[PDB]
């Protein structure tokens, strides 16, 4: 309908889909069908982006190719690895299913216009870095970069939080600057007033190695023990180092945050204000299908049909009336009205989903949206966990009586999967994955309905580990405490906080993906015999692992905890020899602690800093 | 003169001292000189509160009265320490003149204002517990207490911030409870999964044991450490404690702090509310005072006065004519008038200082003045900082030649005593301390006189330590950096935190003194000699202190920076034996490192936001 292709469109700046044609000369036009599809296809490509980006984990690692011996618990790791026979396959396959997709854009942009986007060339462009690799690695050193690469912008939310960092990167070297001068002046007072005392074999090498020192003490993660010699020489020895730990810690690293902090607020403003004109960029574009005329404004007649379309379509407000023209008795203004229909008369209404009669199923319909639906799944929940605490605490007990109660258990996972498929058949399936929730719950019922299926056809702690986990879905229960007015904002930020964190926690965790495949291909070895146990001891049982990428990538979630990180630098510096390999570790904690770290506390305390303003505004 | 008593009172309104006595019947009136000799009070108070304060560092322990051995490296320590034949007699000075201060304020409040007061209640019940413990110790376990209690309340800016945390503290407890929560939920799936397992060791005693970990691991202390033995068993174990660690600091220890920040930020709204209140209270009682009327509003003629000795006495506004009624043709608008003329027309003019002629002075005062005289101690300081990293450097290469240089620095320092000498005989020593940088110099420039006075009566290390230092008065050099565009608001902010974190640094702070006196009385000992060496091995080189007053307000200061510091807490948990010894290290945790610390953090971002939208508004 004519009419139609603008009512849908304003739904669409409602709902905020982002696509750019302007031409197109549900059903919509033409560009519109060209894209349309795509959402199958998103859908399909959404497994292989993951499994893609996966291809680096499960890669078999490069260091055991040569010598010495192959595939042993020296120089440790602990994965499937991978046999490049059986690895290329996955190359081929998901190289083949990704091209599909990265020039599937041609089907609704121009042939020129896709070639000259900076977007599609860098994804074609990375696109044939990898085929060249399949191409060698079938008759292998930036190979799985590229991967990572290709996944960060393959996804927009990941691609407009890398855009976000773009712009407060700059300000951020200034003050690595100051940061780094701090650092260097310094480590030059503390090194002049150990010099001629005991200190000197701290600071043996001197303002070389009192530099490297003073960079971990403004960590503090070897406060007491850094300036222990001393502390021990003179006890005003340790007035040098609260005085700098504190200006080091409680002035100086806090204003660096504050930093970030303000930098990303703007930023912040800058992303959502050109997304709020690139979303009236389609409400002024069905506005403009409906202007005819092109004078700029709409008749009644010819904006009666657009709210009637818009009542039927979309949304519950009112009914259209020869009291309609009762009540009466711009371009710009069209847009702010069905914004004010957006957070009133909006409630977007149910779509279809059959050839059935609506009898047998419309008894189970009206009796599942009573309230009393909901409390009986609430108290379903009740009895599951105190029965959960029960087969739990008969483990502990070892009491051959965890059996019966485990058994109920799995009954308990039987509602639940009633529960989703009755949810699911009364409300449609996309009404039941509009909410955030019954999302989660959906592919939870499915890791137990393949738990079910794999735990009978298989054959306890093959029962008991896989199924006691997912009492995780009775989590929804927290959402009480929102009732206590104290904990409201609390939980209600923690609840928007955990969707709203992942596109920041997928890029902080993509970091360490790119860092792990250099701390794969630099460390591949550990003198694995001598040097080993003369680095470290106590650190050795942590410095167990970065032989592989997975133990690559626990190591430096450890380094991004920052618990014990220096053992891991002080460590492989001393493994490879030079200082010039705890730049790995100086360039990890700049990039990750200082910044992307310092980010996400922005974010969580301006999230919860707008839930405080929201639950003030309602009252 | 009764016009007089309201223009130095409007200058106190925009100086902003603080009292309350309404009626009164410089030179104002009646209450006001019962107060205005307070100011020497004042500043001679300011050293024996110092000192009140000091004398429990300088303490003799406790524990040493009885067994064993007398004053020995046993039971480590390395202060001066005391005899109580040489303590009491501080006790009785420090006692008498602070009695002397604490009932002064009778002297310009009534008898019975005096006693009902809180803060004077207090502060006399406070002065009857030491009078106390003064008359017992002559002829000792709640007496240190009362030093920094008395002292914390003696101090307004101190008394202003602890009332600060009061609002706030209310809802640091209930979120202190869902964290408690968090931990206790945590604690109990965690021990659950790790019953049947190998990590049955360190969950040996279960729920008590892993609850204590879970919250450590909270603290990321010992983050590699703790699952090591569960990492060990099964790799896939990390994605536990990396999903726990990932939702403890990121989504749980995150939002603490933006409680905390929202909380501070109202209650300092609040603060400085009331402060305009109170400031208020004193222009509203200057106007009443020149509005003998009491219709409310004051006539050209009774105000062209206030205006003439406001003109004359504080500030340079204009100059009063004829054309004074030719530019002519309520309570609460005077207030915003003077506070109009507080940032335009207010510059503090030189208050007096003589009997004595300008003349052979008049030449060196016009000279100073001079911007050129402000680039000439600039360049000298330059080539004072090139002529200190020679004498340095020459320290490091241990040529004799650092000689000749570092007595050059001598005559730096006589630079600085006649640059001091100059400056204050040019401007007042008023004026000279009314600016932040120059009351830094006198009594830095004042700490290399006494040194001169020292070094050279009482005869290298004895001049090289007690010198190189003091080339901190340099350090304005960094305000040369704040005419780049960048670092402005970094270094600005950085200045003005300086001062503004000291009360709050200074609060922080007395809570260790609370708490070192805590740990002396109950960790008096280290079973010194087998439970020393198992407790801790690596952590006996850092639990070598606590059982000295410093020694335990340093190693306060090491688990205040948290590094490493479940050593000190699970060490003396085992020196006692009972896991309610480690309460002492949880209570200071909660109190400091989730309070406190957060607070900090909160004050630096603001103090810093404020400098981005000042600098904002200037243009
Ligand atoms: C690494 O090599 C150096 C060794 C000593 C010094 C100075 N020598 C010291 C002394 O004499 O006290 C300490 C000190 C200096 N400058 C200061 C300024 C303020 C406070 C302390 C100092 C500078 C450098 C730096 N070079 C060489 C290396 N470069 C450099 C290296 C990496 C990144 C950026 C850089 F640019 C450029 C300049
Ligand atoms: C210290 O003694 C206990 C031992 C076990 C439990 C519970 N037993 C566990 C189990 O069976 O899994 C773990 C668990 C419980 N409750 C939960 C709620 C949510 C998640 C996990 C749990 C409770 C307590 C607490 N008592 C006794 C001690 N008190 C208590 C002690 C200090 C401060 C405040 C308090 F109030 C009051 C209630
Ligand atoms: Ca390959
Ligand atoms: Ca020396
Ligand atoms: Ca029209
Ligand atoms: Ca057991
Ligand atoms: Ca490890
Ligand atoms: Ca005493
Ligand atoms: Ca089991
Ligand atoms: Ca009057
Ligand atoms: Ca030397
Ligand atoms: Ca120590």
């Amino acid at each position: 309908q004519k009419a139609a292709a603008l009512v849908d469109l304003a739904e669409d700046g409602i709902g905020l889909p982002v696509e750019i044609l302007d031409q197109s000369s549900e059903s919509a036009r033409y560009y519109f069908i060209f894209t349309r599809l795509d959402l199958i296809w998103s859908l399909n490509y959404f497994a292989l982006l993951f499994l893609n980006f996966f291809e680096q984990p499960l890669w078999c690692e490069k260091n055991p190719k040569p010598s010495c011996k192959d595939r042993d618990y020296y120089y440790l790791g602990e994965l499937p690895y991978l046999t490049n026979a059986e690895s290329i396959i996955y190359e081929v396959i998901t190289l083949a299913i990704l091209l599909v997709h990265t020039f599937f854009p041609i089907s609704y942009e121009g042939s020129r216009i896709f070639w000259t986007s900076r977007l599609n060339l860098v994804k074609v462009a990375c696109v044939v870095i990898l085929f060249v690799d399949v191409l060698v690695d079938f008759l292998f050193r930036i190979a799985p970069y590229v991967r990572v690469i290709i996944f960060i912008l393959s996804i927009r939310e990941l691609r407009d939080t890398l855009v976000l960092l773009s712009g407060m990167l700059g300000t951020y070297l200034n003050i690595l600057a100051l940061w780094m001068l701090f650092l260097l002046f310094a480590s030059w007072i503390a090194f002049v007033m150990f010099e001629d005392t005991q200190q000197g074999l701290t600071v043996f090498t001197s303002y070389g190695a009192t530099l490297y020192q003073m960079f971990i003490l403004f960590t503090t993660s070897n406060n007491p023990d850094v300036w222990i010699p001393a502390y021990k020489s003179s006890r005003w020895s340790s007035v040098f180092f609260v005085l700098y730990v504190l200006i080091g810690v409680y002035f100086v690293t806090n204003l660096i945050l504050a930093v970030v902090y303000d930098s990303f607020k703007e930023q912040l403003a800058k992303q959502v204000s050109g997304m709020d004109q690139m979303k009236r960029r389609m409400l002024e574009k069905a506005f403009g299908l409906i202007d005819s005329d092109k004078n700029g404004e709409i008749d009644k007649n010819q904006c009666i049909k657009l709210f009637e379309q818009l009542t039927n379509y979309r949304t519950l407000p009112k009914i259209s009336k020869e009291e309609f023209g009762l009540i009466f008795d711009n371009k710009d203004e069209f847009a702010d009205l069905c914004q004010a229909i957006a957070l009133r008369f909006q409630k977007e209404e149910v779509p279809s989903l059959q050839i059935y009669h609506s009898a047998l199923s419309q008894q189970l319909r009206a009796f599942v949206r009573s309230p009393n639906f909901g409390y009986a799944i609430s108290f379903i929940l009740i009895i599951n966990f105190i029965a959960v605490v029960v087969e739990t605490t008969l483990d502990i007990e070892e009491s051959s009586a965890q059996k019966p109660w485990q058994v109920a258990e799995f009954v308990f996972g039987w509602i639940y999967v009633l529960e989703m498929a009755l949810k699911i058949y009364t409300y449609g399936f996309e009404n039941y994955w509009r909410e955030g929730a019954n999302r989660f719950d959906f592919l939870v019922t499915w890791v137990i309905v393949i738990g079910e299926t794999a735990t009978f056809i298989t054959p306890f702690s093959n029962g008991e580990w896989i199924r006691y986990l997912l009492l995780a879905r009775m989590l929804r229960l927290i959402r009480l405490l929102m009732n206590v007015q104290r904990y409201r904002a609390f939980i209600a930020t923690f609840i928007t906080l955990i969707p709203s964190l992942m596109p920041y926690l997928g890029t902080i965790f993509c970091v360490l993906c790119i860092y792990c495949s250099i701390g794969v291909q630099v460390f591949g070895g550990l003198g694995n015999k001598k040097l080993f146990e003369t680095e470290l001891a106590e650190d050795d049982y942590l410095l167990f692992n970065f032989n592989d990428y997975p133990n690559g990538m626990v190591t430096l979630f450890n380094l991004l905890v920052m618990g014990n990180w220096q053992v891991w630098m002080e460590s492989y510096k001393d493994l490879t020899g030079t200082w010039w390999s705890i730049t790995y570790f100086v360039s990890f904690y700049v990039i990750t602690i200082l910044l992307l770290l310092n980010l996400v506390v922005a974010f969580v305390l301006e999230a919860f800093f707008t839930e405080l303003d929201l639950e003030e505004e309602e009252k």
